[PDB]
């Protein structure tokens, strides 16, 4: 129940300005010692939590690595940047802490966190996609992991997350975003004898790729055929007529209900940042072939 | 210049079992306190790092202010349970690692492994079979293989 509003009062009580960041999941040490105050309701406009609504009086149990910590505005060097992307609004995400540049882990990363990060950097927020495209694995610290954002927070560090600097992640699984006006996203089928049969080819911000068939079925193929205007899908293969160039980037889909108007409306699709080698590309044959 | 072999030597010296994980950089605090042993080459079997061979005591110039750390087998809250079965002795195996519950790969799973799991859980070991009965695939991580 550590809301941001009464974290500002804690920063204000120490004459250190406002609470620029909240130390998620006991950043500044492990919880050695008992507790006195918990679950108090403070509006955040008060000068001190002492003269605030105490509400109920009760004691519960909390994890010894799940206690409170705050970062005040005076001791703030935090910033966000994108590195090694196709454009300025895409690439690997990095967070500056303690005068050091470090990445973000991909666990718990979904479109809700991407929307906060894209909005924070000032990039367009029309279509926000997870995954680092075109980038490589990071070098150095891994500051954040398992970030949980509802979707309205002003900055990433305000959200729920783990302790800074300690994570089980590896540099291979590094987090990135792709923020778009929704102008640059294009879909095509190539190599099948017409525009309604072939291999699904994507081109997001002038970079060519494909879609991995790990979770590819007729329900997901129906959205693509509907998007292109070629009717409903029939089979997940085709008869070849030409050869299609090879690309390194990939698009990953979680699942689609099947009634979406476009592929970009399917939830939590990842552009890049992962390689699939035990699977192949996705192929369709619509009914208007 | 920390490595997985170094943690195994440290764990074995403390009689804490095997190194399940190690924490790098300034994981458990900013570099502070006297720094004594860095950049020593161990073979992964010696009892203690000082007893293990090295380029020389104090032969290290470390920077960046990083404090090493290690989590061992007894340190880890390793736990086992069976989920989504007909009874308490059937279902899908799950192992708690790093505080999060995860499943196990099917590769190399046979009756000898199931024999250990049934005994460990306290379930009867008269007849032990592999297979998750009617349980479904989990969504968490896959810790073991
Ligand atoms: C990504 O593509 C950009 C633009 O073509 C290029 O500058 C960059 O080096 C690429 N990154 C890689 C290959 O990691
Ligand atoms: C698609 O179906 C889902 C599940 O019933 C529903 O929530 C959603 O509103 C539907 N979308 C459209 C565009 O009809
Ligand atoms: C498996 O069967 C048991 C016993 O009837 C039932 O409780 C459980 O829900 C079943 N699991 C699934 C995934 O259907
Ligand atoms: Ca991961
Ligand atoms: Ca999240």
């Amino acid at each position: 129940n550590f809301n941001i509003d009464h974290a500002s009062v804690i920063c204000r009580q120490l004459e250190c300005g406002s609470a620029v960041s909240f130390s998620g999941s006991s950043n500044f040490g492990e919880g050695s010692g008992p507790i006195w105050f918990d679950d108090l309701i403070c509006n955040g406009n008060e000068s001190a939590l002492w003269n605030c609504k105490h509400q109920g009086w009760g004691k519960h149990n909390c994890d010894h690595a799940e206690d409170a910590g705050v970062i005040c505005s005076k001791g703030a060097d935090l910033s966000l940047r994108l590195v090694d992307g196709v454009t300025e609004c895409s690439g690997r995400l990095e967070v500056r802490f303690q005068g050091e540049w470090g990445t973000i882990c991909d666990d718990g990363w979904d479109s809700y966190d991407a929307a906060v990060a894209c909005k924070q950097l000032g990039c367009p927020t029309a279509v926000t996609a997870i995954g680092r495209v075109n980038a490589s694995k990071g070098f150095g610290h891994i500051w954040l992991d398992s970030v949980s954002c509802q979707g309205h927070e002003p900055a990433i560090w305000q959200c729920k997350h783990h302790e800074w600097g300690k994570h089980y992640c590896n540099h291979n699984e590094d987090a990135g975003v792709t923020c778009s006006d929704g102008s640059d996203l294009e879909l095509r089928l190539r190599g099948g004898g017409s525009r309604c049969a072939g291999t699904v080819e994507v081109e997001i911000q002038r970079l060519l790729g494909k879609v991995c068939d790990r979770g590819w079925g007729l329900k997901e193929a129906d959205v693509v055929c509907r998007q292109l205007g070629c009717g409903s899908a029939l089979k997940t293969s085709y008869q070849v007529y030409s050869k299609i160039q090879a690309t390194n980037t990939w698009l990953f889909l979680s699942s689609c209900n099947g009634n979406e108007t476009s592929l970009w409306d399917c939830k939590n699709w990842q552009w890049g940042g992962l390689t699939c080698d035990h699977y192949e590309e996705a192929k369709i044959t619509c009914s208007a072939h």
